[PDB]
């Protein structure tokens, strides 16, 4: 039944995201072992991830369905071993740009990871599995963060051994990906015409329109929420309080994702109302983050925002999967992720890039809340227009 592929994919997505080195990547990179600097990390290393993410998304979303979703998952596994082997034994900027290239491979193939299970189970489970998948990944993340925040503070574990544990985790995920069951088989304008037949599905260009625009703002909030927290209450101890909050904000999101899989609720006839309710919830949380000068209220707002967004994106992925009616599971997921990344890049050029408006983080989250309020009102007025 659905149990075996779902369990194997959940194990892969757990051990491939249970990465203790993620919260402490910068202290690892800028430190006594790697010996990098904050200039070479944010200007010569980090943008390589974005560039590699866009271009590797290009073949990822074109060719994933054709190769039946397993080799890209296996390619993600091999990229995990290469990325962390180079992180473990890499020196100089040149090697870390290769690390960023392979992490772009990993992040692009996450799209294949999310679509493989849809390619392998019956549509009747497409809801349950959906939540489970998202849930375990988020769970993995918080576990990793916890296994970080515990170890470094209760075993004096150097970041080198954190990355060793991370490599051990992602290598076992490679073995789990090796055991994934293989899904069964089945000019330029023609492809586009097929795309025209793929995005014409019922309520799938609408959920796609939410996915393309909402997750761009979500990634912007993810990137700059740490800066907002540092601006709100600049303290030397916040390093142990920021990530932990995210460790309890991702976990809550996991629960929200687990809400989609577990409960049996007809989403087809209620997905629009849930979409508008949780979109205005995201907007209200983001305005709650910006307006209140209290770090605890801001933490609660971030938790609410992350949980509601994770619930909404789980619903979006499930609703796209059921309504797709074509095998191009990763084509829609990949194109949605690529468009979301393009929108996020354009917005980060406009709002925070020094060549644009150069808005500080005080107004950064006001702009993000306004962006999400526009998303909600566009989607809320659509429901009224239909009725
Ligand atoms: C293991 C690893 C390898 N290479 C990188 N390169 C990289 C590091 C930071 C990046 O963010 C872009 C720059 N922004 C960072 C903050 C302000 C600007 C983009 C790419 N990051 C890595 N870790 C990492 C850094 C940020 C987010 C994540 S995540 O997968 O867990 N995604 C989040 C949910 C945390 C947003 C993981």
């Amino acid at each position: 039944s659905w149990i075996y592929p779902t369990v194997i994919l959940c194990l892969f997505g757990f051990f491939s995201m249970m990465r203790p080195s993620e919260p402490f990547l910068i202290p690892y990179l800028s430190g006594p072992d790697k010996n990098l600097t904050s200039a070479e990390i944010t200007n010569e290393i980090f943008p390589v991830w974005t560039y590699s993410y866009l271009v590797l998304l290009l073949p990822v979303f074109v060719l994933t369905d054709y190769v039946r979703y397993k080799p890209v998952i296996i390619l993600q596994g091999i990229s995990f071993i290469i990325t962390w082997l180079l992180l473990l034994f890499g020196q100089g900027v040149k090697t870390m740009q290769v690390v960023e290239f392979f992490y772009g491979m990993v992040t692009a193939a996450e799209v294949a990871y999310y679509a493989y299970i849809y390619s392998v189970v019956s549509p009747e489970h497409y809801q349950r599995v959906s939540g489970y998948c998202r849930s375990v990944t988020l769970a993995a993340y918080t576990a990793g963060s916890v296994l970080a925040q515990l170890l470094v503070s209760l075993a004096n574990m150097s970041y080198f051994y954190l990355n060793v544990i991370s490599l051990a985790s992602v290598s076992v995920a490679f073995l789990f990906s090796l055991f994934l069951p293989m899904p069964k088989k089945s000019v330029f304008v023609q492809w586009f015409q097929d795309l025209k037949e793929c995005y014409s599905s019922k309520r799938l260009f609408y959920w796609s329109l939410w996915w393309a625009f909402a997750t761009a703002g979500f990634n912007q909030v993810l990137n700059y929420v740490q800066i907002l927290w540092d601006y709100k209450a600049p303290s030397q101890d916040s390093s142990i309080y920021n990530g932990a909050v995210e460790a309890i904000a991702t976990f809550g999101g996991a629960v929200a994702a687990f809400a989609v899989g577990y409960v049996k609720v007809n989403w087809d006839l209620l997905g629009e109302l849930a979409l508008v309710v949780f979109s205005v919830v995201n907007a209200g949380s983001l305005f709650l983050m910006h307006y209140t000068a209290n770090i605890w209220a801001c933490y609660a707002g971030y938790l609410i925002f992350k949980s509601s967004y994770m619930l909404l994106i789980t619903i979006a992925v499930f609703q796209i999967a059921v309504n797709l009616n074509v095998e191009r599971y990763a084509l829609v997921f990949g194109i949605n992720t690529f468009i979301a990344l393009v929108i996020q890049t354009i917005m980060t050029v406009i709002v925070v890039d020094q060549r644009g408006l150069n808005l500080p983080v005080s107004i950064q989250f006001l702009v993000y809340g306004s962006y999400f309020a526009v998303i909600a009102g566009i989607f809320l007025m659509r429901s009224m227009y239909i009725t």
